[PDB]
């Protein structure tokens, strides 16, 4: 009935290459903050409200026309959304997509540009709904993929265009289910990848087109598992002792880099050395005192930026410099953890 | 007349390997691909996809990861061949009909439907598209009018609208765009002025602005750009100097710094690059040596390094890439390639 502490924001690279973060304020509204300019260390806009009243982490996704769209569980437990009405410009009103959900929503674009949203239902199964045409309503009917899940779901597209969803099962193993063809409503059966996981799964598509899943294990280390050929391996440990969900992102050269809170409440990281096919470093501290999981993203200068909530409940930020990382700086605001599953 | 063309079409496959496509002495399409997703990977060697082509062959990756090659045939129709699956074999060559007079230019709409553009016998711009994402059947051909004198170049805007560029009859750079993503409604043709003496090369910058590169009347490398993400007004033309004897090729370093490549007056490969960051000033031109007989083709590999291909004095495809501090010694991938560009 427990997962590692969640991320405090959802992040996206905008149509024009800037970082934009979304989180939940003390009023339960979705707020957001963005870089002025597409560069590491740009000034930030400060927090502005998109209003609403939410009961999940708000999750941003960029439509294939560049319009941001934010999905969140509402006060009636329906899936709600709000979208830019023109690329990188004004926002709509909040609208309901109905349903009854009991997790944070997870989103990906099909190969046809239709966004598809996945979330745990009132029956604890995985449900989904999608745009009927590319980056546009109306939306489909809600449909079930069955199963019984106990984490937030995570979706990613394979290198052949098939969506695949990952979630913790009732035996605490990592389970997954996939599209049998791109854009399809036909899916495989649920299948177990075994292991024990104690966080939401984090899924990345490698430079060589293989899905790779990261999760906290029963021993509180960071573990991972991967497809052996483009579109599985044994579970393998990357060690560490982590007190939050992990975050993973790709460097300029596609080397993966994993971030998580330590038992000292500092941010810690481990990275692939040499290349995207290389072995992982041992862990190193990036300091700070943080009160959420980190959120990691590559910016328009090819530099990793990491966000995490601080002891004052503001969002703080550190990034890669030529040969080190920048001192933690505050972006202000007061953010709450509204994750539907804690 | 246009500056000497690129000799190959290159792509980063869905599993992170570079794959190049060219025309052999037999007029067939040949290809060569990295075994591994890394700078300096060994190569397959040249093998034939057959066909007899009469344009540059142009590869594009469908949104399901399957490569698809487009080329003009001996009957002047558009022809194509595609992978049946991402790491499987190829279809037979199949005709999309029409009669075309340029190399094809391809881009995916926001709905995953490929759209192909080519000049017609009337010298207008024509187009045809997949009816559903990454799949046949295709639409009927239709015209976007105009009178064009180079190969066309297409790129998607950061708001999803396709936009096509081509030299006009006054030798200026002209363009035309979708009014909405996935749409069959387009703007009128509009001039961006200047004089161009190569095909246009079009990039979408890290900040979502289309930027076009072309050789000028003075044989320098020139460029012009949208000043606002997916929007006019455009800049005026600006020179990046140099004196170039081929079409330019442009690619993004992993940090998004643009880098332009072209054959020099000494027939070596030369380049100029943005300094500091993706909105910084360009360097002076510097030589990467070699003696080349086509325009270069530049592409960022799965290690985030630039790799540049060009035909050599023996008509083989040669290759140099970025290393930590410099560039690798030119190396040969063999083969014998011809310039089959439908417009020269
Ligand atoms: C995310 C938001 O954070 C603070 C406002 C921000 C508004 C902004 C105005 O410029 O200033 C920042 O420092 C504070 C709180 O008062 C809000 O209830 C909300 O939790
Ligand atoms: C995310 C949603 O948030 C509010 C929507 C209202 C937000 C308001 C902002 O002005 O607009 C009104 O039309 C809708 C709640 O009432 C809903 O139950 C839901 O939790
Ligand atoms: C995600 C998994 O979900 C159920 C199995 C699924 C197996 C499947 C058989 O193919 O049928 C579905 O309805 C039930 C549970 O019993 C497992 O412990 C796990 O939580
Ligand atoms: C993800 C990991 O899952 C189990 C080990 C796995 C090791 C693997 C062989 O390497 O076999 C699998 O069946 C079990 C747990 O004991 C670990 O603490 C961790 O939670
Ligand atoms: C994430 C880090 O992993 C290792 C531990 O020794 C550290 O203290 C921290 O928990
Ligand atoms: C994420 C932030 O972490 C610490 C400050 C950092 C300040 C920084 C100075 O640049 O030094 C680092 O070692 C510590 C806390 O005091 C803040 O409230 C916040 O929780
Ligand atoms: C691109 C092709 O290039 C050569 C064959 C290549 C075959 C390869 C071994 O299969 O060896 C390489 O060195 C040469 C020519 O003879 C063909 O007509 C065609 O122009
Ligand atoms: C690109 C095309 O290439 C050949 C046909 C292909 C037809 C196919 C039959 O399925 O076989 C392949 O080897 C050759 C020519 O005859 C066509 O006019 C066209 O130029
Ligand atoms: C690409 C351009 O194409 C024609 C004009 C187009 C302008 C437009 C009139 O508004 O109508 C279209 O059919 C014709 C030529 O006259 C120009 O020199 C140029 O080559
Ligand atoms: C792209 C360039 O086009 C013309 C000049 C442009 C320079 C620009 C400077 O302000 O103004 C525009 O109207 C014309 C030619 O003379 C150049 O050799 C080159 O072909
Ligand atoms: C692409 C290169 O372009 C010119 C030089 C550039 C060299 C640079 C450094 O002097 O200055 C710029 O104005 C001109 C020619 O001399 C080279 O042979 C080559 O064709
Ligand atoms: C692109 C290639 O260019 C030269 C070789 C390069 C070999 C290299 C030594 O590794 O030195 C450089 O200066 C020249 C020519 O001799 C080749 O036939 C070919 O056209
Ligand atoms: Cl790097």
């Amino acid at each position: 009935s427990t997962i590692a502490l969640s991320e405090i924001v959802s992040v996206v690279n905008t149509s024009d290459g800037r970082l934009e973060v979304f989180g939940v304020g003390t009023d339960k509204a979705v707020w957001h903050n963005r870089q002025m300019a597409p560069h590491t260390g740009s000034p930030w806009s400060g927090w502005s409200s998109l209003k609403g009243q939410v009961t999940s982490k708000p999750v941003v996704y960029i439509n294939t026309d560049g319009r941001l769209e934010v999905f969140a569980r509402g006060t009636d437990n329906a899936l709600w959304h709000i979208w830019q009405t023109a690329t990188n410009a004004g926002w709509s009103n909040w609208q309901s997509l109905g349903g009854v959900i009991t997790s944070n929503p997870a989103i990906y674009a099909n190969t046809d540009g239709r966004l598809e949203v996945f979330a745990r239902g009132a029956d604890n199964a995985l449900w989904h709904i999608s745009q009927t045409t590319a980056h546009s309503g109306p939306w489909s009917s809600w449909a079930s993929l069955n199963g019984v899940i106990t984490s937030n779901p995570t979706v990613h597209i394979n290198s052949d265009g098939r969506l695949e969803v990952f979630a913790r099962g009732t035996d605490n193993a990592l389970w997954h289910i996939w599209q049998t063809a791109p854009d399809s409503n036909l899916w495989s059966s649920w299948e177990s990848l075994n292991g024990i996981i104690t966080s939401d799964p984090v899924v990345i598509d490698t430079a060589d087109g293989r899905l790779e899943v990261f999760a906290r294990g029963a021993d509180n280390a960071l573990w991972h598992i991967w497809q052996t050929i483009s579109h599985w391996s044994g579970w393998q440990s990357l060690n560490g002792v982590i007190t939050s969900a992990p975050a993973v992102a790709k460097n300029c050269d596609n080397r993966l880099e994993a971030f998580a809170r330590g038992t000292d409440n500092a941010l810690w990281h481990t990275w692939q050395t040499v290349s995207h096919s290389g072995p992982w470093s041992s862990w190193q501290s990036l300091n700070g005192v943080i009160t959420s999981a980190p959120t990691a993203v590559r910016d328009a200068d090819g530099r990793l930026e990491v966000f995490a909530r601080g002891t004052d409940n503001a969002l703080w930020l550190t990034w890669q410099t030529a040969s080190s990382w920048s001192p933690w700086i505050s972006l202000g605001g007061v953010l709450i953890d509204a994750s539907a599953i804690k």
